[PDB]
Protein backbone atom coordinates (compact mmCIF):
# COMPACT_ATOMS: atom_id res chain seq x y z
CA UNK A 1 0.00 0.00 0.00
CA UNK A 2 1.34 3.37 -0.85
CA UNK A 3 -1.45 5.93 0.50
CA UNK A 4 1.49 8.25 0.56
CA UNK A 5 1.40 11.03 -1.85
CA UNK A 6 -0.11 14.56 -2.03
CA UNK A 7 -3.70 14.05 -3.05
CA UNK A 8 -5.85 16.78 -4.84
CA UNK A 9 -9.62 16.16 -4.47
CA UNK A 10 -11.82 16.20 -7.87
CA UNK A 11 -15.35 15.12 -6.26
CA UNK A 12 -17.22 15.60 -3.25
CA UNK A 13 -20.10 13.87 -2.68
CA UNK A 14 -23.07 14.29 -0.25
CA UNK A 15 -20.96 16.78 1.46
CA UNK A 16 -23.73 19.23 2.78
CA UNK A 17 -25.52 16.42 4.04
CA UNK A 18 -23.31 15.10 5.88
CA UNK A 19 -22.91 18.73 8.03
CA UNK A 20 -26.75 19.15 8.12
CA UNK A 21 -26.91 15.68 10.31
CA UNK A 22 -23.74 17.13 12.40
CA UNK A 23 -26.30 20.18 13.07
CA UNK A 24 -24.08 22.45 10.91
CA UNK A 25 -26.88 25.72 9.70
CA UNK A 26 -27.72 26.33 6.33
CA UNK A 27 -25.12 29.01 5.80
CA UNK A 28 -22.18 27.68 7.43
CA UNK A 29 -22.94 24.46 5.00
CA UNK A 30 -22.71 26.32 1.66
CA UNK A 31 -19.33 27.88 2.62
CA UNK A 32 -18.08 24.69 3.55
CA UNK A 33 -18.91 23.16 0.43
CA UNK A 34 -17.50 25.93 -1.39
CA UNK A 35 -14.13 24.97 0.74
CA UNK A 36 -13.86 21.67 0.22
CA UNK A 37 -13.47 22.75 -3.39
CA UNK A 38 -9.73 23.93 -2.89
CA UNK A 39 -8.59 21.22 -0.28
CA UNK A 40 -5.82 19.11 -0.12
CA UNK A 41 -4.52 15.87 1.75
CA UNK A 42 -1.30 15.04 2.24
CA UNK A 43 -0.24 11.19 3.85
CA UNK A 44 3.01 10.00 4.30
CA UNK A 45 2.67 6.05 5.28
CA UNK A 46 5.80 3.83 6.41
CA UNK A 47 4.28 0.46 7.46
CA UNK A 48 0.98 0.94 9.36
CA UNK A 49 2.53 4.34 10.68
CA UNK A 50 0.37 7.05 9.19
CA UNK A 51 1.15 10.94 8.71
CA UNK A 52 -1.94 12.95 7.30
CA UNK A 53 -2.30 16.58 6.66
CA UNK A 54 -5.23 17.81 5.43
CA UNK A 55 -5.60 21.54 4.23
CA UNK A 56 -8.03 24.10 3.10
CA UNK A 57 -7.27 28.03 1.89
CA UNK A 58 -7.33 28.99 5.41
CA UNK A 59 -6.86 25.88 7.64
CA UNK A 60 -4.60 22.67 7.82
CA UNK A 61 -4.88 19.98 10.17
CA UNK A 62 -2.29 17.09 11.14
CA UNK A 63 -3.48 13.25 12.17
CA UNK A 64 -0.86 11.08 13.35
CA UNK A 65 -1.78 7.52 14.32
CA UNK A 66 -0.80 3.50 14.20
CA UNK A 67 -3.18 1.31 12.57
CA UNK A 68 -4.68 -0.32 15.81
CA UNK A 69 -4.03 1.80 18.19
CA UNK A 70 -6.25 3.99 19.58
CA UNK A 71 -5.14 8.07 19.31
CA UNK A 72 -7.45 11.11 19.68
CA UNK A 73 -8.43 13.77 16.87
CA UNK A 74 -11.29 15.81 16.22
CA UNK A 75 -15.06 14.81 14.08
CA UNK A 76 -15.95 16.87 10.81
CA UNK A 77 -17.94 19.35 12.49
CA UNK A 78 -14.78 19.36 15.32
CA UNK A 79 -16.02 17.85 18.43
CA UNK A 80 -12.98 16.01 20.18
CA UNK A 81 -12.88 12.13 19.66
CA UNK A 82 -11.43 8.93 20.37
CA UNK A 83 -10.18 7.18 17.02
CA UNK A 84 -9.48 3.60 15.92
CA UNK A 85 -8.25 2.64 12.51
CA UNK A 86 -8.26 -0.94 11.07
CA UNK A 87 -7.61 -2.27 7.87
CA UNK A 88 -10.61 -3.79 6.23
CA UNK A 89 -8.71 -5.49 3.19
CA UNK A 90 -4.98 -4.58 1.13
CA UNK A 91 -5.71 -1.12 0.20
CA UNK A 92 -8.71 0.11 2.52
CA UNK A 93 -8.62 1.00 6.16
CA UNK A 94 -11.85 2.13 8.12
CA UNK A 95 -11.71 4.50 11.73
CA UNK A 96 -14.65 4.52 14.24
CA UNK A 97 -14.96 6.98 16.23
CA UNK A 98 -16.29 8.46 20.14
CA UNK A 99 -17.41 11.31 21.52
CA UNK A 100 -14.35 12.14 24.28
CA UNK A 101 -17.56 14.38 26.20
CA UNK A 102 -21.37 14.43 25.18
CA UNK A 103 -23.39 12.91 22.28
CA UNK A 104 -23.99 13.24 19.17
CA UNK A 105 -24.26 10.70 15.38
CA UNK A 106 -22.00 7.93 15.20
CA UNK A 107 -19.41 9.53 12.70
CA UNK A 108 -16.53 7.20 10.86
CA UNK A 109 -14.10 7.16 8.09
CA UNK A 110 -12.56 4.85 5.81
CA UNK A 111 -9.36 5.76 3.10
CA UNK A 112 -8.97 3.73 -0.09
CA UNK A 113 -6.40 3.69 -2.71
CA UNK A 114 -8.00 2.57 -6.26
CA UNK A 115 -6.50 0.10 -8.85
CA UNK A 116 -7.40 3.24 -11.17
CA UNK A 117 -4.31 5.60 -8.73
CA UNK A 118 -7.30 7.19 -7.28
CA UNK A 119 -7.81 7.82 -2.92
CA UNK A 120 -11.65 7.92 -1.62
CA UNK A 121 -12.41 9.30 1.46
CA UNK A 122 -15.55 8.67 3.17
CA UNK A 123 -17.05 10.43 5.69
CA UNK A 124 -20.15 8.45 7.54
CA UNK A 125 -22.66 10.45 10.57
CA UNK A 126 -24.94 8.18 10.67
CA UNK A 127 -27.09 6.73 7.64
CA UNK A 128 -25.59 9.89 5.71
CA UNK A 129 -22.06 8.80 3.81
CA UNK A 130 -19.93 11.28 2.00
CA UNK A 131 -17.91 10.59 -0.70
CA UNK A 132 -14.45 12.36 -1.93
CA UNK A 133 -12.22 11.39 -4.15
CA UNK A 134 -8.82 12.35 -5.14
CA UNK A 135 -5.78 11.77 -7.55
CA UNK A 136 -2.59 12.62 -6.92
CA UNK A 137 -0.69 16.15 -7.92
C1 LIG B 1 -8.29 10.41 6.66
C2 LIG B 1 -8.77 11.66 6.08
C3 LIG B 1 -9.58 12.38 6.86
C4 LIG B 1 -9.96 11.91 8.24
C5 LIG B 1 -10.13 13.64 6.38
C6 LIG B 1 -10.98 14.33 7.13
C7 LIG B 1 -11.47 15.55 6.51
C8 LIG B 1 -12.17 16.50 7.15
C9 LIG B 1 -12.51 16.39 8.61
C10 LIG B 1 -12.59 17.65 6.33
C11 LIG B 1 -13.22 18.71 6.82
C12 LIG B 1 -13.67 19.89 6.03
C13 LIG B 1 -14.53 20.71 6.67
C14 LIG B 1 -14.98 20.39 8.07
C15 LIG B 1 -15.10 21.95 6.04
C16 LIG B 1 -14.09 22.51 5.05
C17 LIG B 1 -13.78 21.45 4.01
C18 LIG B 1 -13.18 20.17 4.60
C19 LIG B 1 -13.58 19.07 3.61
C20 LIG B 1 -11.66 20.29 4.63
Amino acid sequence: PNFSGNWKIIRSENFEELLKVLGVNVMLRKIAVAAASKYAVEIKQEGDTFYIKVSTTVYTTEINFKVGEEFEEQTVDGRPCKSLVKWESENKMVCEQKLLKGEGPKTSWTKELTNDGELILTMTADDVVCTQVFVRE
